[PDB]
């Protein structure tokens, strides 16, 4: 059940007048692009705070990479959810690495302790084996991003949705035959060369508890099938994910706004905001 939202005073939306001329800002299956522009945040805010939404962000730091934990942390205080509820999932060989970084109201940090086919299957497998029942007891939406990353700008809730993938940065302009999919096929993430709607990151995925389960058991069985059959996909779990999103549509795709990397790909106008990027 959802209460009514309250009076608001914001600019009237004009049927006649678009928000970006410049892009595509829904899917052919009529699940939004989300890009600058196309969403007013405090009729969004309303909508989500009023359920008590709880968001969990998952991320792994093994071996070196828990270095890169006190930029993602701190930056993620600053732009991510910000105003709700939110969960972080620390998965670490470390957990005595993991900074002590300070954190807002309403939100928390759990440090979570994991012990080369295992580790190419391991985050798919801890979030679908695992993690199964703490996460529907705890948090409404899972958001499963890469740790060596930066927030830069406004990540917030008008990502949230059943179930989510996002344009990779390399590829929102090119032709599906140039898309970097697994084409053996051998492979359980085998994708034709006249198949794809678009490619998708591995770096930022997520939805609802429920579907961010289904997507990753699924994969994490698909993954399992490559190795008993000698086969290992070109992109590991990001060309499990393609796979898995082309045959099951994600209801919103994030604009490359919410992955890139600045240092590869400079700052095209079509981007107006930068809002996670890629740490130099």
């Amino acid at each position: 059940f959802m209460v009514s939202l309250p009076r608001m005073v914001y600019p009237q939306p004009k049927v006649l007048t678009p928000c970006r001329k410049d892009v595509l800002v829904v899917t052919p299956w009529l699940a939004p692009i989300v890009w600058e522009g196309t969403f007013n945040i405090d009729i969004l805010n309303e909508q989500f705070r009023l359920q008590n939404t709880t968001i969990g962000l998952t991320v792994f730091a093994i071996k070196k990479y828990v270095a890169f934990l006190k930029l993602f942390l701190e930056t993620a205080e600053k732009h991510f959810m910000v105003g709700h509820r939110v969960h972080y999932y620390v998965f670490t060989d470390q957990p005595a690495a993991v900074p002590r970084v300070t954190l807002g109201t309403g939100r928390q940090l759990s440090v979570l302790e994991v012990g080369w086919q295992d580790v190419s299957m391991r985050r798919m497998e801890m979030i679908s084996d695992f993690c199964e029942r703490r996460f529907l007891s705890e948090v409404d939406y899972l958001v499963c991003v890469d740790v060596d990353m930066e927030f830069r700008d406004h990540v917030g809730v008008e990502i949230l949705t059943p179930l989510f993938g996002t344009l990779h940065p390399s590829f929102y302009g090119s032709s599906r035959e140039a898309f970097t999919y697994e084409r053996r096929p051998q492979s359980q993430a085998y994708i034709p060369k006249d198949e794809g709607d678009f490619y998708y990151m591995g770096a930022f995925f997520g939805g609802s508890v429920q579907e961010v389960q289904r997507l990753t058991r699924a994969c994490h069985q698909a993954m399992m099938v490559d190795q008993a059959n000698g086969i290992e996909a070109v992109w590991h779990d990001e060309s499990h994910l393609n796979k898995y999103l082309l045959r099951h549509k994600p209801t919103k795709v994030l604009s490359p706004e919410y992955l890139w990397d600045q240092q590869l790909l400079g700052w095209p106008a079509v981007l107006r905001k930068l809002r996670f990027t890629a740490v130099p």
